[PDB]
């Protein structure tokens, strides 16, 4: 039950991103990068997290395309380049265009 619950929360935080309040897409995506720091800690498996959210990964990238500039494209830019690591080509340097569009955070976090 618990699986499905976390699945459950990561496509409703996802769909709160995709509503058009920038609060709430505030909130979904600190909620987001919370919960990928607290499951990239567990270095034993791949993050549950990871395989839930990669069906999502070209939502989120035509979200991306969509967006005007502000600090909630820099903040998906880096979940995107976070989300690359596990979806992007060999070949397609997604990873690396969405980080130079992004923050200037801590890498090591």
């Amino acid at each position: 039950e618990e699986d499905l619950a976390l699945k459950q929360q990561l496509e409703l935080y996802v769909e709160r991103v995709q509503d058009p309040d920038a609060g709430l897409q505030r909130v979904a995506l600190e909620s987001m990068r919370q919960e990928i720091r607290s499951a990239t800690s567990s270095m034993t498996s791949v993050p549950k997290p990871l395989k839930f959210l990669r069906p999502h990964y070209g939502t989120l990238k035509a979200f991306y395309e969509t967006m005007s500039d502000s600090d909630l494209k820099e903040f998906l830019a880096d979940i995107l380049s976070v989300l690359a690591l596990t979806m992007s080509a060999e070949g397609e340097r997604e990873s690396l265009k969405y980080r130079l569009l992004g923050s200037e955070g801590d890498i090591g976090s």
